[PDB]
């Protein structure tokens, strides 16, 4: 059959939004996951919103969680370009499970056939189109997208265990001992929050779902395992669907839970090959696409020239000489002269003054960072005016310049 | 009064183009987005592109970047197709529906900033039937301008295009008083001179602006009257970008640490197509050893592999590969610079493939013979030169 | 001095948004929503910065600004903000300005517009820009003769020689009536300007005080009028109008009888309002539809119309259709009389029907032989009533009499 | 293979060729169709050809310049016999980097899945699918006759013969080509190349390159019923070209019957269009206050009728309709001004006609063929330069 090209045509995607879980502060001091500054150009939830438009799915709903500007401004400014006569359009739907049971009577009204249910809050490229033919075939009311993670790690997921017909035999959210994969158990087998329902199953189970009171209405931690009971439940392996130019490769996916993971993850574009291919024409990222002036280098006060190792410098970037390395430069970053900047992850519009050295970092978006300031060389003291990770990262946001006597306006 | 915001409303705006009007500036600009966007600063939002031909290029830029426009709100960028007259007598009856009571007849090959309500209102007050925005030119160039003398009421008294012998201005000697081919026009009065004209050259310059003058409805409007520039204490900017030389140095200008013309001003900003690229990627060489600028822009979808950029602008998309010294060069997009290439005083052209050890800008002689060399010592770099050479463009 | 073309671009203009679907967001005209005007009036003043303040986060208000009110490109100075409020006997007009006051702030605006998104005018606010600089106010306020009968709703004003007001007062029981006439009050439209630095003063001053109610005309205007700084603007110098012999035109919309009437006004032979105006057009969301397909009835006769509106999307066969209003997608079927009806948008009427004086929702149901509009007695019963005597007919009503909806 | 959403994503449609600028249907214009086709069939990226042609530039600026080129779809304009344009412009087409070339006719009427073609074309392992679909005898002279096997492989074509050869299957009918192309990028490129550099053919698909194709053994057929849209399974396929002026009244008033051939509510497979904005359809009373009457009719936005009788008609944006009007079987494009007491039948008023007051159109044939252009069938058209040879002023 043709049914490829028809089930995202069929197919609704619901993405999470909401749900702060970053430090990171974006200009009122309170910003939401899916809506974090990411790769100089882009907002997390680019990739899951991306992702539908190259698998066929142009019905999105963007649920945000607690009221966000940002993330609200961002779907106006990057992502308001649908016909609605044509079968595509980006809602925004007002407030885990409990959010779309909130605004079920609106879903209904798409009149899917297949729900997609997705996490804007991680970086990832997948073919949504295979993981509905996985889903129609294999025939369940729910298949769930699945990767073996380090065991370590796996307290942080779901983790369940599958049969030979993929069918979900048993799940457990989060668990703190959690279970290692069966065969070859270097790591658990988790779950990426990544569903697709028979929207008729969805709409009947989440009006079950509401009027439990001891419900936790959340997927993971009580929709999701009530379903596996059932039977209903089968997995999906993320490699079937992951797209990848290198396919030797291991599947890219970044929750960018800690500070650690977002500075790795964005630290990664800088490098000569980075893991996360953002140069690839056949399944390209939406975002909003600022007007900005080219990266301008220029002489410091001394007269000198500016040297570069394995960084990006993203439009509207000032440069006066200094030396930047293994770092990343949103748009409008200013770098006075004399600094050193290195292994860095500098926000949109930070101002960084002259005489500075910033090291292992992630400056949050508009800090005014004074002139001869240094950070990332003496560990107590970074830790004392700033926040500082297990790892040796450090968080410099806005407010805690303010803390220290610093205006930033 | 009411009038200042009222009079764009009632006006639109005509940008005759040839292409000239599609070529690169800037890193991201195309010049006519100049032309257009001081338009849109001014509160003309019914503009028709002539394209003189149909250029590929201009109508897609315009296709991209310029066609946001919701009709209903009377604002547009109308392609035309097509003497300078002449285009507009073509489209006149289109031109007639847009029922404007003012034309603004603009030249889509210049970079400047000009506030256009200024230049109707000058008109208004003056209550000329044209209006010409003028300014002091050399002497010496003046030849290639139409050249104009006015009284105390900035009337024209007399006007000549192009003259063999420019008269000089009474009180400034050194230059004379150059019409810069911008024209306001009471449209009723355009009409008119446009359906007596192609009855009969089928130039403004050449033929309807000495018949104005001769007729004493034409006006002067000079230039630093309206021109937008941050710096009030310096010379107003307007670059007409005709030769290489004038091409090079005016992007050069843009990587100079004070340039002359503001590409940061927030209050007069220039609309263009908005191209969604990466960040400009700075890596290691072969070598694995760092890069060095100074004195560049380096605009997005670069990838620079080290190497030194200096006094340079790097449209989109520029590949240069390791061990490179550029200095003062302008590299179109799309620009692949092989490995050890040493580029100096030059402009390389859309997607030129350099490659690997090519030298230029050092050997005079030789690059004449390989390129396009100006007097002044600027050299044009072209994906056809290349070919003459044996360099495959692929 | 040419400042008629720089006020506008120095100012940012705030739409106030207060069952389901918000005021603002209420259909008109066949295809516009309320709060379409003022967003259309600050586009044809010259104030492309915006800013939507929504009390209830109403999905369909958001929506429809998302379709039909995010083309902006904000890097020329022009956008339209969704700003969200979070919620005494007066509604906190100001409060939701005061919460997102740091985003407001961050606009940078020298003047702050402060508009009502749920009335129906066309006003240049360039001309109260104007107005409000040469007086040198640090707040204008435009105002309207009302009837005084109906002035207790407004908040009335009394001015000086040069429209200084000299006293204000919110929603008096016993309103002040004008020198001239009488049978008048001054008015206030809810419609202010202000210098930006003195509303944020000001809202930052409102806000620790808890006697004040954080309103504009309760408490803000009166404040402001005690201190001197509160002028007056006629609405007639700045409202936009076809004809210039004819009376400004605004309507609150509040009552239903005052939505049928001014909807039902544009489908007579000469609209008060015009909607046809090429130099002050209203946008809004541009849904592509068929036209408006005429067909014959079960007996193959022909429908007849007589001062109503068809919009794009609807299917009539034959039946009449006189002195109405109908939305887009509406479906009319057979031997139907509908008169002096407004039908909201999908709405799908039954064979047989005969609807007089009423106000169908969007997407009801009508089903075959129902009658409405002739028994004041049974439809005051089946459905919602107004003491002047027009109906309203929501889904739900439908629902609890029997007929399906869906 | 596995997934078949990805032949179209890997292909690139061409639109050739005032024509394809004609409105249709009160809101469309022509191309609009084919356009549309290739957005639902998920060919997100076309290249039209035009020349130039103001309308049809404008309607492609104000319709269909709403694409973000980063995502891989757009629609560029490629200014310029059938053959060469391509071929002017294939330095642009070749930076498209397609794999499958999608050829289509801009002038036609229709709804197809071109996703299921591009599978045919892939499974039958073609150089190059051309649809195929019957035609009346007596017709198929003016197209481009096949002649295939079992396997739909393309034995022999003749472009446009006089003395066309009829079909087994209905001896009525002959295979009728479409105009409808799909070629591997590569190949088709390389046909184009010698073409212009070596061949001294007429640069046209049918006269020249699908001859050469078929004696290679290269090009096989593809049946439209295959890939057509419709709503009706049990109908017959819908495929109208519109060149005459009759088949352009005819398939307009199609529209306005209570059961239309075209369906024009499909949600499944939407036409997209320039969408402006217009005000609701006005009707009003006429100067005696009384009603209109309207009757298997379509009215656009914009328009305002006061009183009259409409039957069997199409009203096109902003048409204005006087009092006293009696208009029957009639098409009249947008911003038509029709006077006082005029009664029209059987006829297409072009755009922005002015009729004056009184004038009477469809009922004295003598007359009406001599006041303007009238077909052999009884049908006539008005056009802005016919008023005013008979002397009634326009541009008001």
């Amino acid at each position: 059959l043709m049914l490829a090209r028809q089930l995202p045509l069929k197919s609704v995607a619901l993405i999470l939004a909401g749900g702060r879980g970053t430090r990171l502060k974006d200009l009122t001091n309170k910003r939401a996951k899916p809506a974090v500054h990411f790769g100089g150009k882009f907002r997390i939830i680019d990739f899951a919103l991306s992702n539908c438009i190259n698998s066929g799915i142009r019905r999105m709903g963007v649920i945000t969680q607690y009221q966000s500007h940002t993330l609200v401004q961002h779907i106006q400014r990057g992502w308001s370009f649908f016909n609605e006569e044509m079968n595509e359009f980006v809602d925004l739907l007002p407030a885990t499970a409990d959010a779309v049971t909130q605004n079920l009577d609106i879903i209904r009204a798409y009149k899917a056939e297949y729900v997609v249910i997705l996490a804007g809050d991680h970086i990832y490229k997948q073919d949504y189109s295979r993981m509905l033919i996985d889903h129609v075939e294999k025939g369940a009311r729910c298949t769930v997208a699945c990767m073996p993670v380090p065991i370590e790690e796996a307290s942080a997921f779901g983790v369940m265990a599958v049969d030979e017909n993929d069918k979900i035999i048993e799940f457990v959210e989060k668990p703190a001992n959690p279970p290692s994969m069966p065969n070859d158990p270097s790591k658990s087998l988790a779950s990426m929050g990544i569903y697709v329902f028979d929207a008729d199953y969805l709409y009947e189970l989440l009006e079950e779902d509401d009027r439990d009171e001891n419900s936790s209405h959340d997927f993971g931690k009580d929709l999701i395992p009530k379903i596996t009971e059932a039977g209903l439940a089968y997995a999906h392996p993320f490699p079937l669907s992951c797209v990848q130019s290198d396919p030797d490769a291991e599947p890219y996916w970044r929750d960018v839970g800690t500070l650690e993971a977002y500075w790795k993850a964005n630290l990664d574009l800088a490098s000569v090959v980075p893991e996360l291919d953002m140069y690839d024409r056949n399944w390209p990222i939406r975002t909003y696409n600022e007007s900005l002036p080219p990266a301008k280098f220029v002489q410091d006060r001394s007269g000198s020239h500016g040297m570069t190792l394995n960084s990006l410098v993203s439009g509207g970037c000032v440069i006066s000489g200094s030396v930047v390395v293994q770092s990343v430069l949103f748009s409008r970053v200013r770098v006075n002269s004399f600094c050193n900047i290195d292994s860095a992850v500098l926000l949109p519009e930070v101002w960084v003054g002259r005489s500075c050295r910033l090291r292992r970092c992630v400056i949050d978006r508009a800090c005014v960072i004074p002139e001869g300031m240094v950070i990332g060389e003496n560990a107590e003291e970074d830790a004392r005016r700033f926040y500082r990770s297990e790892e040796g990262i450090v968080l410099v946001t806005r407010e805690m310049l303010r803390k220290l006597g610093h205006k930033q306006e």
